[PDB]
């Protein structure tokens, strides 16, 4: 069941998946620095999170180089454009809960699911890099959960709107990546399950009840 990492079929799918991961890590760095303009007293902690994202980007860049694959960066920029646009719109409006739901919850849960699914089918070099990134994703999810949990009473409606608008974009991103992910021997059903479990667990931690969460996860449709 392990893929042939040297085949043209594998390298072609990897060129797009690796580019999406590299672009995602760069946008994650940018997003935590941007949140620092909304939360000036959190700047040092956000800089630390942004620095971890740069370490992840460098590591995944090395994964692509190791397989002799040239990352399709243009494809990756277009892939993130819808979610990036919604983050920039919220940032410009000073909407911190929306920025945090997009980056610290949706994007981190998407990263956790993708990385957990990739690890058992990854090449030995990439496996170590991916394993060394997963602990940091939980740190980032925890940061977002902690702020939203402390501020839930003033941003309940905003979070429901942010979820309604952005959860379907994650669903569309999963649909667009499924073909290439299957070449990498990753099952779309495992990616969906792991993402929903991480996202539902974060919403539970924040303080949403079962009914609220069910209504929220249903927005994906
Ligand atoms: C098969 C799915 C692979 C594509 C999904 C990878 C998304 C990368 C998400 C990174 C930006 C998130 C982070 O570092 O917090
Ligand atoms: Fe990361
Ligand atoms: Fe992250």
């Amino acid at each position: 069941a392990l893929p042939d990492f040297t085949s043209d079929r594998y390298k072609d799918a990897y060129s797009r998946i690796n580019a999406i991961v590299i672009e995602g890590e760069q946008e994650a760095h940018d997003n935590y620095i941007a949140i620092g303009t909304l939360l000036p007293d959190h700047v040092e902690e956000l800089k630390r999170l942004a620095k971890m994202e740069m370490r992840h980007k460098k590591g995944f860049t090395a994964c692509g180089k190791n397989l002799g694959v040239e990352a399709d960066m243009d494809f990756a920029r277009e892939f993130f454009a819808p979610l990036r646009d919604n983050f920039q719109t919220a940032l410009g409006q000073g909407k911190t809960p929306t920025c945090l739901l997009i980056q610290a919850l949706l994007i981190e849960a998407f990263a956790i699911s993708a990385y957990h699914t990739y690890i058992p089918v990854s090449d030995p070099f990439a496996r170590k890099i991916t394993e060394g990134v997963v602990k940091d994703e939980y740190t980032h999810l925890n940061y977002g959960e902690a702020w939203l949990k402390a501020n839930l009473e003033s941003c309940r409606e905003e979070l429901l709107e942010a979820n309604r608008e952005n959860l379907p974009l994650i669903r569309r991103m999963l649909d667009q990546v499924a073909g290439d992910a299957a070449v990498l021997q990753m099952d779309k059903e495992d990616l969906i399950e792991d993402f929903l479990i991480a996202y539902q667990e974060s919403l539970t931690e924040i303080g949403f009840n079962t009914r609220e969460i069910t209504r929220m996860a249903a927005a994906a449709l």
